[PDB]
């Protein structure tokens, strides 16, 4: 089972839409899937209006009850794939381990994902996190695994 993390800077708007979204497409038994926060700022807080309201638009179930988490050393140890949805987020994320799992570490989507933080317009960030959620199970995915879904 692969262990996956996205990650961005509070934990509210990016990263959780990445975690259901990724949900929505792969199985609770094949990859594990959450999402953290490189900092404290946001912690406790649920997910952002904008990034709730975009998956009830898409019929995307997510868990009601999560709230903002910041990563841990446990999560660095445990998780096999840390995905940050843009560069400040790929070098907190190395700086705060002390580059101890620079393999772990990925950026979301080449460019990135432009943060609803600023732009507020999380169509276009769940068009790209649906697509970037695409590409991440065709890289970590066997071939196998593809021809059969669906
Ligand atoms: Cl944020
Ligand atoms: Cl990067
Ligand atoms: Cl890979």
């Amino acid at each position: 089972m692969k262990k996956v993390c996205f990650v961005c800077l509070g934990n509210i708007c990016r990263s959780p839409m990445a975690e259901f979204v990724m949900k929505s497409i792969v199985s609770s038994d094949v990859m594990m899937i959450e999402s953290r926060a490189t900092s404290d700022w946001e912690h406790g807080n649920p997910i952002h209006s904008g990034t709730q309201s975009i998956l009830k638009t898409y019929q995307i179930n997510y868990d009601i009850t999560k709230c903002s988490k910041q990563i841990t050393i446990t999560d660095f140890n445990t998780f096999d794939y840390i995905i940050g949805m843009d560069s400040d987020n790929v070098k907190n994320l190395k700086e705060m381990s002390q580059h101890q799992w620079d393999s772990k570490i990925y950026l979301f989507r080449e460019g990135g994902v432009p943060d609803p933080w600023y732009t507020n317009d999380f169509e276009e960030t769940y068009q790209l996190v649906r697509k970037g959620c695409q590409d991440w199970l065709s890289r970590l995915m066997s071939k196998e695994y593809l021809e059969h879904h669906h």
